[PDB]
């Protein structure tokens, strides 16, 4: 786990989000590495809408063994800013991530930042409707890493959903 000296960055959120994007197969294809160990690599996510919410079974393998994750994800006030509530199981956990990034159609960046040691640990991941970026959405994440006032884009890992067993 890896940590920053002082408190987390504050972030610009996003103005709008679109929760009709996320339904269907959605893969992680790439996290910080603090991330792909603690919930996985060669992760991906069916989402179901239920209403205002979204339904997230989230398959990865952790520590060499394959796992399922049944979960939900909401919005957090008003969805536009795309500050989202999730759960997942297990034993049940539960917290609140912010969208950094998204072009409402093919990719999501989350962020989740954590401050006492005197600093913040920073989780970063990215989702695609594509198991691969390609064009287009890989162009739109080419250029917001750069900008971030949080994301390091040398410490992304990129998913390889080859070998994954």
């Amino acid at each position: 786990d890896v940590y920053h000296d002082g408190a987390c960055p504050e972030v610009k959120p996003v103005d709008n989000f679109d929760w009709s994007q996320y339904h269907g197969k959605w893969w992680q294809v790439a996290a910080y590495p603090d991330h792909i160990t603690k919930y996985g690599k060669c992760g991906w996510a069916e989402y179901t809408p239920e209403g205002k919410s979204v339904k997230v079974s989230r398959y990865s393998v952790i520590h060499g063994k394959e796992y399922f994750s049944e979960g939900t994800a909401y919005p957090v006030g008003d969805s536009k800013i795309g500050k989202i509530y999730h759960s997942y199981t297990g034993v049940t956990q539960e917290g609140v991530f912010n969208v950094l990034s998204t072009d409402n159609k093919n990719y999501i960046i989350g962020y989740f930042c954590s401050y006492d040691k005197k600093g913040h640990m920073d989780l970063v991941w990215v989702l695609s409707r594509s198991m691969v970026l390609t064009g287009e959405a890989k162009t739109a994440v080419e250029n917001y890493l750069i900008g971030s006032p949080v994301v390091d884009s040398q410490k992304l890992v990129y998913s390889d959903f080859s070998e994954c067993k």
